[PDB]
């Protein structure tokens, strides 16, 4: 329902957008969020949905707010407020200067040096999964590739058993796109409960996996505590099991419906990295925010201490003020502007792993299954939330048109 409009929020700035169930969802989730960028919509609006909160609708404000951590704090980064208040993941719930010592440790476990090391394994897994699907002439992309490819790689990095994925994925799903079975707080508590004994076990018998590295790590010279390790490992799990998975599906859904773009990458594979970036812009999918630390006038609007403001990372790149004909996918786009991996001090630490996974997928899939389409009649459904996603993606193809490598 709609929360009563607070006395300080101008009546004319009200736009009741529901980030968990946008009205234009059937047209595609990015299209649904883009309604916030239609002709008569202000740069900053207030929605009475989900408890009531501000929403910056243009890249200019989104970037500015993410850069000003003194006014826009990460302490309560999720909407609804109850979720944001329970949210204590490290380093994401912290603002600089406190954030830095923890972010450095996190970067060491998922950063570029680590992705370089996972290269061959990422490559091998992508190829094995695709080769097994190839002769079948069909697949449920979300469950047969989007999920197993990146998640198995992350579980390998974290040294966690793959049989634990169903439980962990159910929990992360409730934190980003809740179905109602669990509140954010309940899902977080369950994720922490899962981690507690594992962290204790690896602090006693350290391994070479990500959890061991975090649990036995140091933060600017001093030993990390068990609680801190838990709050950081929980965040790494959420980061590695959701966004990339859903992004792969948005991208493949698009390629399945646009033979022309597939052909472009088939004929010119060297354009894959650039295509990856353009797809990251067009099918951006994350949207979290910040909380006002004090009363502050921002772009002519009076924000009050405690107000929550959603700063959709997804919207910057779809903003026509940042990219002409934003809804059009142009792998040759000159200046691909976006904040898909965030902006400011909290820039995504797993973006290098994500780009590698996306590029590897595009290359290895198009090489074996150049021609494919969405199952006839299928009405693809998207879901909206902190991280938007694709419910299911049934694909089909003629095995005769494929080739083994
Ligand atoms: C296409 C995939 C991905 C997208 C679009 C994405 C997007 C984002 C965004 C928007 C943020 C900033 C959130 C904020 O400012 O509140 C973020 C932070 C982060 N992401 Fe990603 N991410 C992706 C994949 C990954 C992967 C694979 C990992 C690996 C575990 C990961 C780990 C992290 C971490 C640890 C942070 C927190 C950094 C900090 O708070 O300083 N991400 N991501
Ligand atoms: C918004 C995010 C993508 C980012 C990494 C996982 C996530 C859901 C967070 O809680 C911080
Ligand atoms: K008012
Ligand atoms: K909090």
């Amino acid at each position: 329902n709609l929360a009563p409009l607070p006395p300080h929020v101008p009546e004319h700035l009200v736009f009741d957008f529901d980030m968990y169930n946008p009205s234009n969802l059937s047209a595609g989730v990015q299209e649904a969020w883009a309604v916030l960028q239609e002709s008569n919509v202000p740069d900053l609006v207030w929605t009475r949905c989900n408890g009531g909160h501000w929403i910056a609708t243009r890249g200019q404000l989104i970037r500015e707010a993410y850069e000003d951590y003194r006014h826009f704090s990460s302490e309560c980064p999720f909407i609804p407020r109850e979720a944001g208040e329970a949210y204590d993941f490290i380093p994401t719930s912290m603002d600089p200067p406190e954030q830095r010592q923890f972010r450095a440790l996190a970067n060491q476990v998922v950063g570029m040096p680590v992705v370089d090391k996972l290269e061959n394994r990422i490559q091998e897994l992508a190829c094995s999964l695709i080769e097994s699907l190839r002769p079948q002439g069909q697949c449920n992309f979300t469950e047969d590739y989007a999920e197993p490819f990146p998640i198995r790689i992350f579980m390998l990095l974290a040294g966690l058993p793959e049989e634990d994925i169903p439980h962990l994925k159910y929990l992360t799903d409730q934190m980003t796109r809740p179905d109602g079975s669990m509140t954010f707080a309940e899902a977080k508590e369950a994720l922490y409960d899962y981690l507690i004994p594992i962290i204790e076990q690896r602090r006693q018998k350290p391994g070479t996996d990500a959890i061991s590295i975090v649990a036995n790590g140091q933060v600017n010279g001093r030993p990390i505590t068990s609680d801190e390790a838990k709050r950081m490992c929980g965040l790494l799990l959420v980061g590695g099991l959701d966004a990339v998975v859903n992004f792969l599906s948005f991208s493949m859904e698009f390629l399945a419906k646009s033979p022309e773009h597939r052909q472009e990458l088939i004929e010119r594979p060297e354009r894959i990295p650039a295509a990856c970036e353009e797809l990251l812009r067009r099918f951006s999918l994350v949207a979290d925010g910040r909380i006002l630390t004090s009363d502050y006038e921002f772009h002519g609007v009076q924000l009050k201490k405690g107000d929550q403001i959603l700063l959709p990372q997804m919207l910057s790149g779809l903003d026509e003020r940042e990219n002409a004909a934003p809804m059009h996918v142009d792998f040759s786009r000159q200046k691909v502007s976006h904040t898909t991996f965030g902006h400011g001090s909290h820039l995504c630490l797993g973006q290098h792993l994500a780009r590698r996974e996306i590029i590897v997928t595009l290359k290895e899939w198009l090489t074996r299954i150049p021609d494919f389409s969405i199952a006839p009649g299928a009405q693809i459904q998207h879901k909206s939330g902190i991280v938007s996603g694709v419910q299911a993606l049934p694909l089909v193809w003629d095995p005769a048109t494929t080739k083994a490598v």
